[PDB]
């Protein structure tokens, strides 16, 4: 009744699997990469590597990777007209891949609004269940941008707060029933992330960008004891998240 | 009378009053034997303080014959942190010498995603306790109100927030002590421990949590005074929460 | 009309009966003991006595004592999930009276909401009311934890106020119309003993209780003058309250 | 006129003025007699100050005739505080060398338990002494308002409380006024005495008690000047309110 | 159309009189004593002279006097309880005048609640349009007391002042119409006299009473400057107020 | 136009505008004349500043022939403060050598008791004006908004307050503009005028009133610069408003 | 579609015309004068100039001026009753054309309250459209006294914005529709102009006025950088604005 | 899927994305070649910071063929600030050597008097652009949001104001990618920009104007780093935004 034994559970949780953020380093930090039935929120200012993961992660979750894991197709909201399928190019160059086919394997939308957001991720549902395991990926840049605009004022906080969470408990639902990886991104604030207690129930993996030496970041696990084990560092180039000179 | 018993009835009611092993020797003293039935148990504490060993220890440990008559039972384990792992049972049931599928066949297992969905979980608990008593000994919530922190994040609904809540604890009391399980559940700080008076109230027991010299772990009943023998040291393995060897 | 002459009521009163706690200074302080028609509160922190003195009046209200007191039957509320029939053999051996006849005359019940409490506190009136004589003194421990519980936020306060008073004058008039001791546990908050001026005005007469030298413990009159006489000391054993070594 | 009366008639309705003694000859000079008929006299101050011994002492006082003609009469005691014991007047009847039985059976008692029973117990009081006026001679409300505090503990109701505490005293004035009996009241204190400007405009004189040295009591007016001649020192005894032996 | 000529207004004028206050130099600072067609306002604290020329003037108003003075009959409306007529048999006995005639001229009523004292003084206007020039001063000892009483609260003040204005505006027009003299006393607050803008709008006339050198009094018109002729001295005696010794 | 009048039209509307003279010649230069027509001319100060006197003696120069071709007319005065006294008119036109039953009779007089009232009182006066035009040509309010502060004292109603004090003040612009009345109110501080930003806009004029040396008076003009020329010494005298004598 | 080629509009603005002020430097810092199809604000203290400035453009309005302006004629609404058309007689004289004629070309209208103001606005649209290019110049004197007054609580707040937004776009489409220049006086607060953001917006050009050296006058752009270009002086004469002696 | 393009048809259309010289190099390169279209621009800055400049300059500009193979095209330019003069274009199409009236002519032009009415105008803009599109490249608002300060300037309407804020920037959103034109607009500031998160959200690029050196100015990518590559030096004359010459 709603209820599994932990048997079949773990049948379930064998098929998970990781995505390759591109950098080693960063993937050890990860435990393999971007994983499935979670969602994994980065966080951090202007040019720490959010879109470049991103774009790298659109490329990478199609390739044959570590554990089995055969690749498959993506699905991109984008709420931050950030999203540049020019960039593709270069990163499909670095990993061996055509061009047009990794275009054909990402859908691609942009939400408006909060409200449109969270319709587009019930389309993201029938379209995971047309044919489960074609879809590996599902990408959200940026997590709640929209619902800071739909609700900027300090009397509308309630409502904001009730869409906030009934959207990421049904992405839960989505990432864990479909056994898809959900990455997302989110801002800052006065810093901290966004998002309160909703957003750090909801993901699983949270990683905190800034920037390092010269051209390279330093990804980290948020709220975790300062430790070098949980930091990572990559770099980046034309060919997306990578790993340093070294 | 009507609703109430004699002392002597309430004795043989309580002379089946039992305690799992948390799989650490000065634990258990701690607790006077180790995670008692008819009440509920807190444990609370930062991150990597043994929460989520002890709750995967208890999943092996409720099921094996023990001390004062304990004949081991079937175990429900509610995440509303999506963080149980059956493969951490595995590594716990090697170091108890017992198969891991029967292990895994004798925990049921369910997330939750609301705290409207937990409540109706802990419904479907007291109805499958009910189906045969003495069958499952055990009830983990980890954690008990995340998912309440959540939907009533904003002020202004607290009120619905505490009545929800005192609701959800008064059943689960009522559960602990009507069909004799322990119930064992993780919260998180704030320090001090969330939940207010409410949680402080419905719990019989309450356990800190903190990191001790080295890898070890410490465990003190809160709001106690500041004395030794109210403190316990433990260890953390793969094969779960155990003696510091010193 | 709803009055009595003097007389009458003197003839009432001269049925007041006191229950021994054990300790001789105690009963002292108390002016024999437990007294009939009245509300007592005892308040303090953990380990104070507040426990061993509910237990320990399970088994002296049904001994012969002072005053021709013929001893009679107990009610106990319990909303703490502290009562413990297995104490009350130690203090029966001390008093050397039979295990069972003590459980047998004590009723026992779990409140696990304030409405319940309040519930229960009807069926009290109405077992009273079966045959006047027979129950002699009515233990809740403790007297308003579930109305912190139930009425948390600071906008529920008027009705909790309410039915808190409504609670406490219906317990007012059972112990005056039954000729019964009310004995009642409360606990403190930033110390002062909760409930403010609704539970001060209740209780005819309140004790804090604190630890003394090693194992002995105090109590005072509450809001008394700083004088010896207003205080007692008392000792803690197996056999319950009792007079200090000496 | 209606409603009103000519100066004359006022003045035959106030010859039949009477004080009643306290049992100390000082008090009774500070009060110009004693308890004055007509009126309301207020008595507060903290524990142990004379307030239970003056309203005990006024029981048996107010049967015995005295000075400027007052043939003595019966009594009307409510009580609020549970705190009226006919044993005190069985020693102060001794005192003053009257029977006990007389005593106690021209004395009219009642508890109130709720602030709304309190007011239709006075509405019984005007009932009584209208059954035949000349026969009660004293109401006392030990005490005034400690049940308007319970009833309205929190803000919000303040208003009703006061609307409440007013009507009640009106009505207590008038029926002072209309059947000549004097009315003792006594109130606690948060100093100063609470009631406001409700309880100060009703009572027509406003006694605080005190400590004075040793075993001696001072009784003063409330809000006047520093002075002795509003002061008066009295004793207690268990023959009750009585002269210091100097 | 509600508009008189100046010359109209001059004839009603013209029987404009003054009551004696018993004190040439008060005389003086009033003009000739209490005005008729105004409200005159005494305050202070306690033994100031408000009781003290209230029952003068119970007096003096019935005497001849200057100007043509022919004197009249008094209406005493007393929310205090403070009214005594055997006052007035001494200050008759100073001006030579029967005791009993006295007490007939004197109109009397108590006030308990501020609908009441409206009430009445809807009755006092009745009474002096029965037959004009009967009456000649009408006192309310005190003014607005009772409605501090019946809206005590910060919440209740808009009909509180309300009432107060319309009870003031019904004296003013009383006054103006019948041509009477209005006499009220009024208590101070933290010192100022209670009532704010409206009180003092309504009066035509304001006097600040208090203690001078031994047993004399000062009055002083209030919020006026500090010079001597703003200000009188007068003494009290068992004939009431009268002039210094000199 | 509709509404709408050529600057001729409303040229040959102005040369009809006239001035009153105080009585004073300074202050009547300092006003361009005296007291202007078509406007709202306010005078405010602390008591005994000049404003009853400017008041009276307004009652007598408005009835004198004057300079500009002013004829003299009648005058309409409205009383909120119980202060006109037709005898100080006698000694005034005693000074300016004109009947006393002449002044008098040209004169309108009314009491307001109520702000509601006043505002009625106003409506009346512009029917009387137009009864014949050219008759009255002076309004008097003494005082404008005194009875507003009464009936609109506790705030709350503030906004009511301020939207009957803008009608009635535009209103009495109007009346002041068609039908060519001087209108003269006087006005109490708070230092500073009370009223606000209404009674500031709607007065043409703001004279503030206050003492000079030894019994002379000062008036200058309400938020003007400290120059000499926005200053006018005048006298004080038992016929009224007058020159200094120096 | 409610749009125009900027062609259009290019043929729409070779209309627009300047109303010379008077004084040459004062009409170099507007760029030739007061602008049609536009809102000039012109705010300060009193004696700054703003009515002096009112009274000029009455005039030189119905002048020739330069880029073949032909004059014309000019509405005006007095907020402040400040019109004064004996002015416009020492102005017209300056400029040498007649008196009456000047008059005549002048329609006015005094606005009692702001529903007032905005009745007349929408009249003036309808006036303006009898026949375009006959007036040539609104002055509005001043553009929110009866605003402020009309709703002075904090209360009214959101209405009073919404009523002086509507009139102040009314206002820009009445001065661009019909090609007139629209000139507004207002006044200053603790200093900055009054109206906040909505009056900013609506004028086109704002000018602060102060007094210079003796007799001269300094205009300046609002809010703009401390520098000589963006200033201004002028002198006041009989005539009106003009130049300094120089 | 629904609402989806796959990642190849959004490259597809991004391929026509296209930039608007702003007639300053330093300046394009800055923006990644100009005004990009599918993409909101906004520029806030003080007044003469160049705003004004640029919106003139890109009315000519865009019509002009330029790099990336942008063919020219028509402007729609929405005037919320009376600051749109076609005379600027004259000379900006003399600098570019272009017909005046063929730039004025491919200028649509309206003035927006309330944000409702700009509102309804962006939604006749997408109209026109759907009419047949490829027409249009620019549309210009100068303002974005002067006018929502305007309505709803007073707080408690606040929520309306975000609300019809954001429903306005998310359709200019809609209409800039899906009809590829480029959306340049104004912002005032209060420093920092005004319109909060949902105009920052709505932007794809925030430029800051200031003054530089001399006649300079500087424009700068908002809440970026302090680097001069995020910044860029240019030059106003009457040829619109040029070069600095150095």
């Amino acid at each position: 009744p709603g209820f599994l034994t932990a048997f079949e559970y773990s049948e379930k949780r064998k098929m998970v699997f990781h995505i390759t953020t591109g950098s080693q380093e960063f993937d050890k930090l990860l435990g393999g990469g971007i994983e499935s039935m979670a969602i994994t929120e980065a966080f951090g200012e202007f040019r720490t590597g959010k879109t470049q993961l991103s774009h790298t992660l659109c490329v990478t979750a199609q390739l044959p990777g570590a554990g089995g894991y055969p690749g498959g197709k993506i699905i991109f909201i984008d709420t931050e007209n950030t999203f540049r399928p020019d960039r593709l190019r270069d990163i499909a160059d670095r990993f061996n891949v055509d061009h047009d086919a990794v275009l054909d394997n990402v859908l691609y939308a942009r939400a408006y609004t909060s409200e449109h957001q969270m319709e587009l991720l019930d389309y993201v549902a029938a379209k995971f269940h047309e044919e489960a395991g074609i879809f590996k990926l599902l990408i959200i840049d940026s997590i709640m941008a929209l619902f800071r605009v739909d609700f900027s004022g300090r009397g509308e906080l309630a409502e904001r707060q009730q869409k906030l969470a009934q959207m990421l408990s049904r992405l839960q639902k989505i990432s864990e029933e479909y056994n898809v990886a959900v990455f997302v991104t989110n801002q800052m604030t006065a810093k901290k992330p966004i998002g309160g207690h909703i957003l750090a129930h909801a993901s699983t993996t949270r990683i905190s960008l800034r920037k390092g030496r010269g051209e390279l970041r330093i990804a980290k696990i948020y709220d975790s004891p300062e430790m070098p084990e949980n930091e990572a560092t990559f770099a980046i180039t034309a060919g997306g998240i990578g790993d340093a000179k070294e």
